[PDB]
């Protein structure tokens, strides 16, 4: 049987090829998660079809209806066999689906326009001349909203009350705001995306300081799925063989536009 | 029934307190994994006893007898219920015990005596005047044994054929060998331990180069153990609450003695 893989279009994980109209099936797509899916399938011995999650979401449980959306929902309700995507291992997701050990690490990080005089979260928190914010929804805003840590609590109070709004609707809007604000806006986002954008023309942004937290992306399967064991062993093997490091270097740096 | 926790004396994870003979039970010990054990037990609602691994090893399988030693062995053969320790999640271990998602990241790294003219693994691999090795019965030695990455493969061939032996039985032995060999021994050990030691007296060692790999430590249980689910959920909760980061900052805090 062909294994149904649910994933999401986000660069550089999964992208439609420029010439996709001339291609078929899995060959329409490229990226880190496309390469990872092929390696997993080869090690586990299965054929697969890449499908893009209908609602474009990662996975959260609606407060009112209690229905899981996104890739997580596709697994929970039995519509897909596996999710191969930048999907973070979190407590509430682990309660409803199985996860491999993580294939990539990340944490919340600061993006500045080059030249901005900020080196750390502590620096941002202690000032207001350089405004700073997050996506208007999702996991990074939630991190600050929920934090009991003093520095991050202070940052949340500032962001929630800052005018005009320091929040943005999309990643692209956050990046454009950093680039157009003459050093007066810093954007808080996942370190993996920050690193990727640091390698996009016009090469005017950079990641600064240590990460604010630590977490990992994992491959997800329905709870109790037999496929989960083999997939987890494959991730651990690909890590030890150095293949995951090779794939991150390929998509972030070999294909990067801003030099070393 | 009281849960039997196996762990290992390795700074700053588990250390015997200076006045331990005046203390009783779990209070004899301090460190990151001692604090983590307390937190896991509280979230999971069990009572527990910290016990130090009988043979002083992390855990590997004998290639001839196929018997596991160290903390891994204590779980496999039923001598302990759980390991709370800097125990690295690896493929060969995952096949025989259960692991939580990782509670801490690390990578293999190089420790030298100050002044040693080595800056990278590639530098080590290209010479023999400065000997280099690692710990027996752990994940670092297994990593070199199995690696086909050119530089690491060459390092393993060197280590296997070096005379006298470049391997050590405990982390403490490896560190003492660096300190006493006048620049002629380098030690391959995890970045977490390397960085803790660099910040403390006698201030005569240092970490050089980037890490060779990236991996994590996990809480381990016998395969199929019912305690596994709850412990894994507690690790994720403690991560999300910021508690793991709090413990890391506490135990790796730089007092500035170096
Ligand atoms: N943490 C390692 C021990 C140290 C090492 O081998 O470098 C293990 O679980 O075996
Ligand atoms: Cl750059």
């Amino acid at each position: 049987k062909t294994v149904v893989v649910t994933t999401i279009l986000e660069s550089p994980y999964v992208m439609m090829k420029k010439n996709h109209e001339m291609l078929e099936g899995n060959e329409r797509y490229e990226g880190y998660c496309v390469d990872l899916a092929a390696e997993i399938a080869k090690h586990c011995g299965f054929k697969y079809k890449l499908t893009i999650v209908g609602d474009g979401k990662y996975g959260a449980r609606d407060a009112d209806t209690k229905i899981w959306n996104g890739m997580v929902g596709e697994l929970v309700y039995g519509k897909a066999d596996i999710a191969i995507a930048p999907l973070t291992i979190t407590l509430v997701r682990e309660e409803v689906i199985d996860f491999s050990k993580p294939f990539m690490s990340l944490g919340i990080s600061i993006m500045i326009k080059k030249g901005t005089p900020i080196e750390s979260a502590e620096d941002l928190s202690k000032q207001t001349e350089i405004a700073y914010g997050t996506l208007d929804s999702g996991s990074t805003k939630e991190f600050f909203r929920r934090s009991k840590i003093a520095v991050f609590d202070k940052m949340w109070t500032y962001m929630r009350s800052a005018e005009p709004s320091v929040f943005v609707r999309t990643t692209a809007e956050g990046v454009a705001r950093v680039r157009k604000s003459k050093g007066k806006y810093a954007y808080l986002l996942e370190s993996t995306m920050n690193e990727y954008i640091e390698q996009r023309k016009p090469c005017d942004t950079m990641k600064v300081g240590g990460n604010l937290d630590s977490k990992g992306y994992g491959i997800a399967t329905p709870k109790g799925s037999s496929l989960g064991n083999a997939v987890n062993l494959a991730v651990l093997k690909l890590n030890e063989q150095g293949l995951l490091d090779k794939l991150k270097n390929k998509w972030w740096y070999d294909k990067g536009e801003c030099g070393s």
